[PDB]
């Protein structure tokens, strides 16, 4: 009794492991689509590293094809004008190019390349017969168009929307001249988006800020368990981009399966003005704000040997 | 036959591609050690990559073990910070992390951590009963050190040097506030030591500097074709080095086989004074100044060819 899924990510090492785990889940989760943002990645790279993920696995497992698009949310404030995307890097990663594999990608690309991210996004939610949950990796932008444009009969067909992002009793993560340091990057890229979402009643949040993904670390002695399991390609994948925090991974995680961590009640708002700090994630007292589900105490252990056994389906 | 070879390297992604070519080409190459130093790496995380891909290799394509030292040398000139993680990214790499390779390492890790990369190479080099080719893909502390403390004993028994490193008739490549761009990375970490191996008499010398290295780039395209041998542990591991330019493998290429590229007799002299240009490779006047062979106009398809037939070993 699998539920629909729907991924929303800007192409990072944690997205793409991410991907991975709600994939190999087939028994939890049917990935019905996914969809890349211009934002911590070139978008062309993140499109192409999904699509060769999805047939790498296609074409060893159960894993339908679904389609991908390239959203065109455009940035408030964007990534560091420096590094970040190792989309490009994966997208020459040799367990990635497996020519039946790129073969089937080179196939259908052509039909995925006609999607609007945004657009798609909306027709996967509302079109689908059961309720879909929306794990988004990357920015808000594209739950925001889709609520902004649909309103309520965008939101009624989600069953929940996963979101990593924030940072709420904890410091954030962007720290630039004009910042004070409390802001998390995927909010900061568009702070608006993030509170149409947040602000959104009728709509259920499951929130893993900062304050939860900050304590799963990516420690070598566990990646280097990957060793021992690379007559899977899943586990040459992963072990391979995490040698190189598995927020996103611990996100999609919980859509995977609950215990993953409880979840407290908490009324999310979005600081919009252009201060230093732009994007925070702070609490509201606002009478009957709509409550965000904030991820806590996440079960490190209960994660990390989730990825290591997904990354042996295949 | 094949002709023995020690490779004295600093541990950065190019230099395991360059120990994969000397590796892998058995029948040309019988590689009797190598040593790592402390450069463009922290020495540590370069030593053990060493040896799981020795033991990898060992396991699968019959390389007999040979030993890994430690070189003592430190730097005039540290590299940039950032460079010197990659060693302990690819320690953690899945393909470099399977248990009966790393069971094996672990066995003999310690006895290799007895010895002292310098001391190594000099009695890898006199205890020979035939000549010796030293590969140098990192700074040149060790050969210089050896021929000042053993002088003739230890270079009547070279056949030869092959070195990455300098800049003849090109800009160098380190750029720093204080200097002027002429010089290359591996001089400027130590010259003191360079001077002494360019300018010994009684030893040869093929140089591979920036105006051979950066004629033969290594594309996106061709790192994508070690997707056509995933079934060749050499080839996930080569390719995926890259997925994270070639100068070392360029000169490893040549000791494999000598038609990589054609040499000029240059007299090269190195600045060590502390001046804007510290480090630089250039030509001096002194008359019966010993003469050193730079690579010139190296031949693109056939390394590119080499390295991709010599991935395929195991
Ligand atoms: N980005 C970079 N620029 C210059 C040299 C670099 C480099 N990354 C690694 N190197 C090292 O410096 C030498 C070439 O200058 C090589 O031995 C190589 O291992
Ligand atoms: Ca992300
Ligand atoms: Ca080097």
């Amino acid at each position: 009794s699998a539920k629909n899924v729907v991924l929303d990510h800007d192409g990072n090492l944690d997205d793409f492991v991410a991907m991975v785990l709600l994939a190999s889940n087939t028994e939890k989760v049917r990935l019905i689509g996914a969809l890349c943002t211009d934002a911590d990645c070139f978008v062309e790279n993140g499109f192409n590293v999904t699509g060769k993920i999805m047939c790498l696995m296609h074409n060893n497992m159960n894993l339908p094809l679904f389609p991908i698009g390239k959203s065109a949310a455009t940035a408030v404030n964007p990534f560091p004008k420096e590094w970040r995307c190792l989309a490009k890097n994966m997208d020459d990663m040799p367990i990635l190019n497996i020519p039946e594999n790129v073969e089937l990608w080179d196939k259908i690309k052509a039909e995925n390349e006609k999607y609007e991210g945004q657009q798609l996004l909306a027709d996967l939610v509302m079109n689908s017969e059961e309720k879909v949950t929306i794990c988004v990796t990357g920015p808000l932008s594209n739950v925001a168009w889709c609520i902004d444009k649909y309103g309520e009969k965008f939101t009624s067909k989600v069953e929940e929307c996963v979101i990593m992002g924030g940072a709420v009793d904890v410091r954030g993560n962007v720290f630039l001249p004009s910042t004070d340091g409390t802001a998390e990057w995927n909010i900061y890229w568009d702070p608006a988006s993030a509170k149409t979402v947040f602000g959104c009643p009728g709509l259920r949040r499951i929130m893993f800020s900062l304050d939860s993904t900050n304590t799963v670390p990516v420690r070598s002695p566990y990646v280097q368990r990957f060793g021992e399991q690379t007559n899977f390609l899943l586990s040459i994948l992963v072990g391979t981009m995490w040698a190189m925090y598995a927020a996103d991974a611990l996100t999609a995680a919980y859509v995977v399966d609950q215990k993953v961590a409880n979840v407290d009640p908490v009324p999310i708002d979005v600081v919009v003005d252009k201060q230093p700090n732009e994007g925070a994630t702070v609490r509201t007292d606002a009478e009957n704000y709509p409550l965000t589900f904030v991820a806590r105490n996440p079960e490190a252990e209960f994660f990390l040997d989730m990825l290591l056994r997904s990354a042996r389906a295949c």
